[PDB]
């Protein structure tokens, strides 16, 4: 079980419901969420607001465990530069600051399709985390990669359950169901990279 | 498991991720969701369509589990009979079909203080509906006692996450996690009445 969590994104719907599950959880000894709004207080939450980037620096304590529920859109974001300051810098910057908290397990929101050789912009930029990832240094990795569409129509955007809302039904679940497999995925001890594809991701989430 | 599940309310936030829940599992043979409104469409699920009371006495097949996700508030229905409706007449009758139906366990949404001899007219009538219920010769019984009120500030009714003939993000928490510990309260093995209250539901649904 993680004990010090690090959570960046707790305001995304998927940040939300994991963050409320963390603090549930009796093992959990303390979560870290530095977020642009307050969450309600706990004893165990330390919840400084204002802009991430800004925040990691003023970070104290411990961490073992990090998790990042961040991503947005090209659209929502402005331009190609605004979506990768959001999906590509701020993960790892989140990373980098962990590993110098003590971190041992890094889980992170990546999406189905990621990969640095696509010619599809986003899978591009998605798959250049993955790999930026892998050369920090992490004991344990874990990148989840959840579908990109969801929905009955696939009418709704992963980004839509991270920091990309467009104001939900199916967001609730979808966003229940991945904060429950990233909860899942922090116990699993192990050394090395896990790749988490969209059907392990449904059993963990949704499955007993 | 259940294999045969008969679900009443799944318009409400509670049973709309039941549903999806139940459907998503692989050992689930069919589920029979009778609604006010058309549901997306599933090969195993049969959805007829209407008010529950005319629905009821035509529903074919054969039901092992049943659960029930439906309420109201005395002001929200506008009259002591209208709220009785809800929550206590569709209820009872619900359970009454499931057992012709073959059912063996039925597992209800009541609420906290739920007492036939309480002043209080909400408690009252809650605790009329569970010792009827314990009068229809249930093999096996699981009763929920959710808190009132849930959130961060406790500023929002149960009743806003279950099914009515009238949601945000943390009615959505709420309603993912009150489901969880239903489907897992249904996975247990045994025979007579159980009475599930606030903490142990939050602790099966945040944890199983």
């Amino acid at each position: 079980t993680p004990k010090r969590v690090l959570l960046a994104g707790a305001t995304g719907l998927t940040g939300e419901h994991l963050l409320d599950r963390i603090l549930s959880e009796p093992t959990l000894a303390k979560v870290i969420a530095p977020a642009r709004k307050a969450l309600a207080e706990h004893p165990r939450l330390d919840n400084p607001v204002g802009p991430l980037a800004e925040l990691l620096p003023q970070l104290d304590g411990s961490i073992d465990t990090a998790f990042c529920c961040l991503g947005t859109t090209i659209k929502e974001a402005g331009s190609e530069e605004a979506f990768r300051a959001v999906d590509f810098d701020l993960p790892l910057a989140v990373g980098k600051r962990a590993l110098e908290m003590g971190a041992r397990h890094y889980l992170v929101v990546s999406a189905l399709g990621a990969d640095a050789k696509s010619s599809i912009f986003y899978n591009r930029v998605k798959g250049e985390l993955e790999q930026a990832l892998q050369e920090q240094g992490w004991p344990q990795l874990t990148i989840a990669r959840p579908s990109l569409l969801f929905g009955p129509r696939e009418e709704f955007r992963l980004a839509e359950i991270l920091a990309a809302p467009i104001a939900g039904k199916y967001h609730g679940i979808e966003a229940c169901d991945l904060a429950r497999a990233l909860w899942r995925l922090a116990l699993e001890e192990g050394k090395g990279v896990r790749f988490v594809e969209s059907d392990e991701l449904r059993k963990l989430g949704k499955g007993s």
